[PDB]
């Protein structure tokens, strides 16, 4: 069952307990000597343990600013068997969600107002992502070379009957040719073995590269990575400001694959508190981000710009290209919930956010003030 | 590295470069064996001896003031070549020894005084440091992408600073009109270095891109971006209160730190060598703490340059100076501020006397 664990309780709870004195994580905000004492027995029924959950935020102690989650699930039962350990930091992380919230779910992209014309002479580019778990398999920290094979069997045969317009081709990971490699580098479309610390404690990064591979279609505007940090993550993308395209391609691609694994008697894992189930504690609900590459030299360097993004329930990271070498200022701009707001809301307040981004931004190339543009938070 | 293979079929002895009548602290080292024994060598980023000396061979450099004549292209540049690096580093930073240990120190706390130095005779006060992210190949070797990188890095973090800090970021490419007249107003913009021994070393390449400058809108805190090193921060204050500026040098510091450890980035930096940079000379703290005062008197008599070595000090307009410590490894940062508030009080002390027309000789310093 779990010899391991069986021995681990031989010693009393207090000496397994970790020292997390100097971290900086949810983990070890939720994690009281009592709650170990509590849950420490209990395991999941592929076996996985609080020990192996909480394990990642050990190694890492977390750092100032911001905490790290510092916790992983093993499989979408680790959900429900340690909710008392998940449930604060989900609340805490994703602005107060409680253990009796309902989650939406919203794949139909009409639902969606406008967002079809973002001004191209701001938006380079815009861009869908979320992650996807098979139900019946434990999640990467914790899979099996077997059922992470097994999966990826999976995903190759659901996406390589995709056509039309999402007619592809997977490039697995072990076999790639340096010439493959490198094409994919250029089109932003691979992924390596992880680096993050954070990852690599939780022992998602096992066997790499086995089973680990890239799927995308000829017209790269859709693409899958299988096996990497869940089991599927999909994205679509392209060049110029139709959100609206995107966001239709990003639905009826993940539309379609389900029915395809479906057809096998496979479904994602979800259910209506959480959404969709994830590795990682952050990403539940849609594990959406919809983002645009801007370009927004004024408001870039403007002193209300954080400020601007935060009301907007929107987040920066800045780009290393000779985009912004040239504009001096291109932002990766998308939406900062993930659980709680269902999928059309989210690629709405990105629409909706775009657009005010962008007035202020002629507003600032014509020298004026936006004072009487900044927004209520949202 | 194939070119290096090529350079591998020639003797060592006829790629030994020519170091007659070359007055730096490469040239005082590198010997025909040690070149022999090292030419073969390459840092993963694949920089080589040659890339390290190149600087060196071109630049001669002045009878007087010698130069250190070499770069590290890379963290690693300090070891797979401490051959050539341990002996230049004992030479130039005070015999200190290879099995020497560096010993940071950014507490403020830890500065005894410097609150208030005699406005009358100090103009104004600064320091200033350097800072290399681990991870990425220094100024002298880095690619355009690594140094787009390191200012992605670096705008955000430097966003995120807030209080008497603060600031906005200025790319020099893409900088308006308006903004650099601003900036030379300010006395903050600076160009594409002009001297050889950068140049030499390949740190100008691609100018400008990547390169900035941030500033608070206060004024009195700025950060270079990509010049001679990653980030160039300097604290800067009129008056004569060098704890204050020293204060917010180390805790604006020990925020950008903060930010880019939040991201896991972390400064280059080891117990031996304190915090890692292009120029050798700048190793340990890479800190340089000076102020302007008028030291007419002193200016002019002659025994300002020995007061000066006997306090650890330097000097570069009524007897207007720009005094500042000397040392950079060996020495932890409150050490170096706290021997430049000793000797201030020290130098004006000195300045008076001579005012009215004293001795001062009881007052030479004991060779700190």
């Amino acid at each position: 069952s779990n010899s391991h664990n069986a021995l681990k309780l031989r010693f009393p709870a207090e000496d397994e307990f970790p020292d997390l004195s100097a971290h900086n994580n949810h983990m070890a905000k939720v994690l009281t000597p009592e709650l170990y004492a509590e849950l420490r027995a209990k395991s999941t029924p592929s076996g996985f343990t609080l020990d192996d959950v909480i394990q990642t935020g050990v190694d890492n102690p977390g750092h100032p600013y911001i905490m790290t989650v510092g916790c992983v699930a093993g499989d979408e039962e680790s959900y429900e068997v340690f909710k008392d350990l998940f449930d604060p930091i989900i609340e805490d992380r994703h602005g107060g969600y409680k253990p009796s919230d309902e989650h939406k779910t919203d794949l139909n992209p009409d639902n969606l107002q406008g967002g079809d014309d973002l001004d191209p002479n701001y938006v380079l580019s815009s861009r869908v992502r979320t992650g996807r778990s098979i139900r019946g398999f434990c999640l990467p920290p914790h899979c099996s070379r077997g059922e992470r094979r097994a999966i990826e069997k999976l995903a190759v045969e659901a996406l390589s009957s995709l056509d039309g317009d999402l007619a592809g081709r997977y490039y697995a990971l072990k076999s790639m040719t340096e010439a493959e490699q490198q094409q994919l580098i250029d089109d932003h479309f691979l992924f390596d073995k992880p680096v993050s610390p954070l990852l690599l404690a939780s022992g998602m990064a096992r066997d790499w590269p086995d089973a680990r591979g890239i799927w995308h279609n000829d017209n790269k505007t859709f693409l899958v990575w299988v096996n990497e940090e869940d089991h599927l993550r999909v994205i679509s993308m392209q060049k110029g400001g139709n959100m609206k395209e995107v966001f239709t391609r990003f639905c009826t691609g993940l539309t379609q694959i389900e029915t395809l694994f479906k057809s096998k008697d496979y479904e994602f894992m979800w259910n209506p508190h959480l959404g969709y189930i994830l590795t990682c504690p952050s990403n539940l609900g849609t594990g959406l981000r919809a983002g645009v590459h801007i370009k927004l030299p004024n408001l870039g360097k403007h002193e209300k710009f954080s400020e601007v993004l935060k009301r907007l329930r929107l987040q920066k990271r800045g780009t290393g290209g000779v985009d912004t070498a040239a504009v001096g200022g291109v932002f990766d701009v998308s939406n900062a919930d993930r659980l709680g707001f269902s999928e059309v809301e989210l690629v709405q307040m990105v629409v909706d956010g775009v657009k005010l981004l962008i007035e202020m931004e002629q507003r600032l190339e014509q020298g004026q003030a936006i004072d009487d543009l900044m927004p209520a938070q949202k």
